[PDB]
């Protein structure tokens, strides 16, 4: 019944989609955002751009079949977590824990300033969860060019701004 946290490596990527698709399952009760349970997850290629970059974790279990993957990407002084998801399988066991920690121990080590993300405001695994761990909500202002792109950018494909948020946590 245990798990254990790596480097995702590149033999790992063609896994990684159905990972994803399974994680969105979590949203078909979910009424204003069931539509989410079928929208794209990322590719292959995505995977293998950032698992060279070395900022990619997975989570696998006893038998060492992949079951949950956090994605990141180094933009400037920031680590970025593209994606964080957990198949429904295997959701509530404290994986997705597990693997932001390993995600702020390297962005301390690569001597990141801090980490980014975009999320849903009112949905109880996304931004109440990452707030109890230290990730502050920001305005459209303390959000940054970057970040107010990506939030632009969801808004042409579905997602609604008034629901959506950037994230930001300062390693001190
Ligand atoms: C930047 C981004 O990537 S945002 C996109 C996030 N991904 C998704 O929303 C996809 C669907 N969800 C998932 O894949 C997973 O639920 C994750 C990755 C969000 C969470 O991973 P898990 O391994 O389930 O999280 P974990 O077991 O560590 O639980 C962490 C917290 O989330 C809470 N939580 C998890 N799932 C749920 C749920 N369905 N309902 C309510 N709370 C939940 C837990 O209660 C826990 O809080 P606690 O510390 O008070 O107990
Ligand atoms: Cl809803
Ligand atoms: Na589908
Ligand atoms: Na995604
Ligand atoms: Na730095």
């Amino acid at each position: 019944m245990d798990y254990r946290i790596r480097t995702s490596r590149d033999e790992d990527a063609a896994l990684l989609p159905a990972i994803e698709r399974s994680a969105g399952e979590s949203f078909r009760l979910l009424p204003e955002l069931a539509w989410i349970a079928d929208a794209g997850v990322a590719g292959v290629d995505f995977h293998r751009r950032l698992i060279e970059r070395g900022s990619h974790w997975l989570a696998e279990d006893a038998d060492g079949q992949p079951v949950g993957f956090l994605a990141a990407e180094r933009c400037a002084d920031e680590l970025h977590i593209a994606e964080l998801s957990i198949a429904q399988a295997h959701q509530q066991q404290g994986l997705g824990r597990r693997l932001l920690e390993r995600a702020v121990t390297y962005a301390h080590a690569s001597h990141c300033r801090a980490l980014t993300l975009t999320t849903f405001c009112d949905v109880p695994w996304n931004a109440p969860f990452y707030a109890r761990l230290g990730f502050q909500r920001l305005t459209w202002q303390e959000a940054g060019e970057r970040l107010r792109a990506i939030l632009g950018h969801e808004q042409e494909i579905g997602f609604a701004a008034d629901s959506r948020c950037a994230m930001r946590l300062v390693l001190g």
